């Protein structure tokens, strides 16, 4: 007789003393080398990452029947917090799927401007050996973490500060005090145990920036705590003539009637902020999706609506196709979402950035106020990989940063247009043999 994990270790699914600890999801259907690295959540909740005291789960969307099964099943029952934006009926009903299980607690962020939602994806798990968080881009549901490619980063296992002792337990990247302030903008009261548990804990081995949007409006000097005025901050302090920038994401929000509204003028501003510049957007066509692995479906987590693209068709000239050929996930719908300045070879890149915010004025903040007001609607959460962070100047693409699509990035084809969710494709059918017909 032999212990089931004699032979197994943690470092057969992390990659011991990789600086970057970035990771994609499992992808379902494709050959077993693509998925070699890969993590599920299964994998992230393992007893060999940490004996389980209890965690807190920051979403958008939950199947909780579901993410119970994701533990396990020693740890089925150790308290879990479910931290959502949901309200109403929506709340409701999250109440009602947690009910069976008595060790599940509710959070409601609050959203107290008109059209936020709560976005951000987050692990916060406490073992007795010590903290880990983790920063993502899944929703707690099956599907999520099947075909899509998405996006993991996991801190290392944070040590807990002993009974007694002082000391700050901060890092060179301030993550633990920039944490502890984004959860404090919650003003949630179920959350002041979790902001107690981070505070004991020494999280100075951290060696990225953290990057939030909080829902509000923000004055001052208060406007570069968060979203795309905290990215420039982030860039200004602690990072290239025309080097382009890439975004890369699975929803559009409405920016406007031309590119001088928001994306050219304070997003793409911001982005190219470091101490004429190619804006190259990449987001799934409608070729991309037909041929994905789910087929159509897959669009249902595209969700660009036909109402926002007729307003903005100036947008769609800098949309680049996703081809992940480097990682095997071309036919893996990305809800990853990710932003990183390449230079003009592509060959290095001066910082990456992977997230929950799409490309929005919700998720990224918009100014108001001839520029004295930032207004955000949503939470969001993302780490900054900045290579003054790990004593380079800049990162080598494949030391060497792990970028999970294709680059250069490939325009689309003058045949090719954008997926939009609620319009019907009739004249070519999908990898299931079915058309797309919503409604």
């Amino acid at each position: 007789l032999e212990d089931p994990g004699e032979g197994q270790d943690i470092w057969d699914m992390l990659d011991k003393g990789n600086p970057f600890q970035f990771y994609l999801t499992r992808v379902s259907g494709v050959k077993p080398k693509y998925n070699s690295g890969a993590l599920h959540i299964k994998d992230i909740l393992s007893p060999l990452f940490g004996t389980l005291v209890s965690s807190a789960q920051f979403n958008y969307c939950f199947d909780v029947d579901w993410l119970v099964k994701q533990y396990p099943p020693e740890f089925r029952k150790k308290p879990i917090l479910l931290v959502h934006g949901d309200k109403r009926e929506a709340k409701a009903h999250l109440h009602a799927q947690a009910k069976p299980y008595e060790n599940i607690s509710l959070c409601q962020a609050k959203l107290d401007i008109a059209f936020g939602t709560h976005h951000t994806k987050m692990m916060l798990l406490l073992y007795e050996e010590g903290l880990r968080v983790v920063i993502h881009t899944s929703n707690l549901i099956h599907a999520d973490w099947h075909q899509k490619t998405q996006g993991i980063w996991l801190s290392p296992l944070y040590p807990r500060i002993a009974d007694g002792t002082h000391k700050s337990g901060e890092s060179p990247t301030h993550f633990k005090a920039n944490l502890i302030s984004y959860l404090t903008a919650y003003n949630a009261p179920s959350l002041k145990e979790w902001i107690d548990v981070i505070h004991k804990h020494d999280l100075s081995e951290t060696n990225v920036y953290l990057i939030g949007s909080t829902p509000g409006r923000f004055q001052g000097s208060q406007k570069d705590n968060w979203g795309h005025f905290r990215l420039k901050k982030l860039l200004k302090d602690h990072a290239a003539e025309s080097w382009p920038v890439v975004g890369q994401f699975s929803s559009v929000g409405s920016l406007g009637a031309d590119e001088s509204k928001w994306l050219c003028s304070e997003f793409k501003e911001s982005m190219l902020t470091l101490g004429s510049v190619p804006l190259y957007l990449i987001y799934p066509s409608v070729e991309n999706v037909r041929t994905s692995l789910e087929g159509y479906p897959a669009g249902g987590s595209l969700p660009y609506s036909i109402q926002t693209a007729e307003k903005q068709n100036w947008l769609h000239s800098y949309f680049h196709k996703w081809s992940a050929e480097t990682s095997g996930r071309s036919n893996a719908m990305p809800h990853i979402k990710t932003y990183m300045r390449p230079s003009p070879d592509f060959s290095k890149i001066a910082w990456f950035l992977v997230t929950s915010a799409n490309l929005s004025k919700a998720a990224w903040g918009a100014l108001e106020k001839n520029g004295t007001q930032l207004m955000i609607r949503s939470y969001e959460l993302g780490v900054l990989f900045l290579p003054s962070a790990l004593g380079l100047d800049s990162f080598k693409v494949k030391a060497t940063f792990p970028v999970p699509y294709d680059l250069p990035p490939e325009l689309y084809g003058s045949k090719d247009r954008p997926w939009i969710w609620n319009i019907p494709y009739v004249k070519a059918p999908d990898t299931h043999g079915n058309m797309w017909v919503p409604s």
